[PDB]
């Protein structure tokens, strides 16, 4: 697969759970959610796509030093 998209601005307020949940999937899948995964995140959590997307973007932006392939 391969895809990307910019997303400026940032502002969210997740109690924790929801966040944590999707968070688990992130550490499971990685950092490449599909329109389907997002849909599930927007459902399971009941959050908007933009929200999930945005939030994620943050994770990506951060991740830089550490990449794929452990080590």
């Amino acid at each position: 697969g391969s895809s990307g998209s910019s997303g400026p601005r940032s502002r969210t307020k997740i109690s924790l759970e929801a966040l944590g949940i999707l968070q688990s999937f992130i550490h499971d899948v990685g950092l490449y959610p599909d329109q389907e995964a997002i849909h599930t995140l927007s459902a399971q959590l009941d959050l908007p796509k933009h929200t999930i997307i945005k939030f994620f973007q943050n994770q990506r932006y951060h991740v830089k030093h550490s990449g794929p392939s452990s080590g």
